[PDB]
């Protein structure tokens, strides 16, 4: 097992066909995970599971730069249970990062941040057991 907070790094960046899979367990009574692909201090792709917010589950993901959050992008599709194991897969696309949960499509995220090979690290946090995170080129 892996300690959360997590850093993956990217060795060069992102690309196009790099397939990058998070297996964990969410805790019970969990509020939040988060995976944050950093650019420096920029967060390229923030995929952030909300367990209660105003009582809903929602995914919101977004983009932070030069320290300000941009329009949020929500998603009501909710694969996660708390207690539960999960595997995230984030396959990067040329215009998208894709990701799916349980083999699932889930949702897509157009790239705001382009130069996808300065998308140096993720960051895999919130309330989760993290069992494995890896990357391999399909
Ligand atoms: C909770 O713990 C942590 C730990 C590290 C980093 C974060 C960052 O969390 C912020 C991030 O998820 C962004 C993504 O957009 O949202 C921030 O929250 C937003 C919130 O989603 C907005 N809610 C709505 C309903 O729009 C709210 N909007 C208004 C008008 O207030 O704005 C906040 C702040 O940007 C979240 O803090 C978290």
């Amino acid at each position: 097992p892996l300690i959360v907070p997590y850093n993956l790094p990217l060795p060069g960046g992102v690309v196009p066909r790099m397939l990058i899979t998070i297996l964990g367990t969410v805790k019970p009574n969990a509020n939040r995970i988060a995976l944050d692909f950093q650019r420096g201090n920029d967060v390229a792709f923030h995929f952030n599971p909300r367990f209660n917010e105003n009582n809903r589950r929602v995914i919101v993901c977004n983009t932070k730069l030069d320290n300000n959050w941009g329009r949020e992008e929500r998603q009501s599709v909710f694969p996660f249970e708390s207690g539960k194991p999960f595997k995230i897969q984030v396959l990067v696309e040329p215009d998208h990062f894709k990701v799916a949960v349980n083999d699932a499509h889930l949702l897509q995220y157009n790239h705001r941040v382009k130069k996808l090979n300065e998308i140096s690290k993720l960051g895999i946090s919130g309330d989760i057991d993290l069992t494995s995170a890896s990357y391999t080129m399909i």
